[PDB]
């Protein structure tokens, strides 16, 4: 029922999901002058060499690439995290225009899109159990700006015409998510939530400072996806982002000076 329209969008979600007005909701604005460097943040470890991608799918809200998480293969460790977090899926949020689309903002700046690499804490055994825990998930968020093409994104963009509508999926094996990462792993971190229903307060957010550049042609392909299913009225999948939520009693910590 929920979505991103006038009558079912983020301002309505609290009726079915009262945690929408909770104490650790995401996304947030990252005020760069107020975020404090934390020298105790240990090294961040993105180990994606053995990643096994499986499928790409349009779920009616975004598109996602799924991974085999039945073994420690592609894992996130270090930084603010205790333990090992397995990569389950990545997806994006994007805008109808280049000046909006990201969920997190940086000094109120919106990027054209935001990539979320979603990982879950193996101490909880499965992702469903992890989402019930305050430290169950770790999401690596990466901003996209429009400029030069990202070569490591093109394989994704070229298959989107095959998953145009909600419920479509395709094989998407042998995709290397290392090709979506910027050079620097400098990051901000804070405790937050899923940015879609159920809005569970289970996420350690790790937002990279360095955006990746994608081309206008790449993002235009995102914008031709559909929220609707096949054989229904076409509503373009654009502006599938939740706006910044109140920071409340939280501090955003920086890994860098
Ligand atoms: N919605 C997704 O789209 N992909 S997922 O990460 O498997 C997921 C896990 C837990 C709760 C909701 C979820
Ligand atoms: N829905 C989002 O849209 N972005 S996210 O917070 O990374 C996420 C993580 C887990 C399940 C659903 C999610
Ligand atoms: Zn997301």
């Amino acid at each position: 029922h929920w979505g991103y329209g006038k009558h079912n969008g983020p301002e309505h979600w609290h009726k079915d999901f009262p945690i929408a007005k909770g104490e650790r909701q995401s996304p947030v604005d990252i005020d760069t002058h107020t975020a404090k460097y934390d020298p105790s943040l240990k090294p961040l470890s993105v180990s994606y060499d053995q990643a096994t991608s499986l499928r790409i799918l349009n779920n009616g809200h975004s598109f996602q690439v799924t991974f085999d998480d039945s073994q420690d293969k592609a894992v996130l460790k270090g930084g603010p995290l205790d333990g090992t977090y397995r990569l389950l899926q990545f997806h994006f949020h994007w805008g109808s225009l280049d000046g909006q689309g990201s969920e997190h903002t940086v000094d109120k700046k919106k990027y054209a899109a935001e990539l979320h690499l979603v990982h879950w804490n193996t101490k909880y055994g499965d992702v469903g159990k992890a989402v019930q825990q305050p430290d169950g998930l770790a999401v690596l968020g990466i901003f996209l700006k429009v400029g030069s093409a990202k070569p490591g994104l093109q394989k994704v963009v070229d298959v989107l015409d095959s998953i145009k509508t909600e419920g479509k999926s395709a094989d998407f094996t042998n995709f290397d998510p290392r090709g979506l990462l910027p050079e620097s792993l400098d990051y901000w971190t804070y405790p937050g939530s899923l940015t879609t229903p159920p809005l569970a307060e289970c996420v350690t957010w790790i937002v990279l400072k360095e955006p990746i550049s994608v081309s206008s042609e790449q993002v235009l392909k995102f914008r031709k996806l559909n929220f609707n299913g096949e054989g229904e009225p076409e509503e373009l999948m654009v502006d599938n982002w939740r706006p910044a939520q109140p920071l409340k009693n939280r501090q955003i910590k920086a890994s860098f000076k």
